[PDB]
């Protein structure tokens, strides 16, 4: 079973956490996107989204970097910085991931997820949650990479 807990759109560019822990490889990410038919964010669709209202106190890939958005400082989020925080120095790989949907609303969507539509066929279940706590639940797969699985 595999929980992937993720958040409003803004401008496209959502959050997804997955299993309640940073756990996702940069392989991982890129599947995991494309099976809500989306990609990984540019910095500049991440910058666009943080202008509409996005920010989050966690970790994730988008192209290129691991980042977090902020808009307000706090001292727990990125060393209380604002904008988006890049990763620098880190021992380690695995993270959340961003993920940018072009077909989503311009600005803020905070309504929930309802749908993981390029899963593959596969045994386990996969729940979407919302920060509301609704959820989609689908039987399959999104892994491509043989070092993820
Ligand atoms: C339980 S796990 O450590 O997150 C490995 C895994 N990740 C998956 C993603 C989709 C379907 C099955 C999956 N099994």
């Amino acid at each position: 079973q595999i929980d992937l807990n993720v958040t409003c759109r803004y401008a496209g560019v959502f959050h997804v956490e997955k299993n309640g822990r940073y756990s996702i490889s940069r392989t991982e990410a890129a599947d995991l996107c494309q099976a809500f038919n989306s990609t990984l964010p540019t910095m500049d669709q991440m910058k666009l989204a943080l202008s509409k209202g996005f920010e989050t106190c966690r970790y994730g890939f988008i192209e290129g970097n691991v980042v977090i958005p902020r808009i307000h400082p706090n001292a727990i989020c990125a060393a209380n910085h604002t904008g988006v925080y890049i990763l620098v120095t880190s021992n380690t790989s695995h993270y959340d991931t961003y993920c940018f949907n072009a077909s989503a609303p311009p600005e803020e969507d905070c309504t929930s997820v309802t749908d993981l539509p390029n899963s593959f066929d596969g045994p386990v279940t996969i729940t979407i949650v919302n920060r509301d706590g609704t959820r989609y639940s689908k039987k399959g797969e999104y892994r491509t990479h043989q070092e993820d699985i």
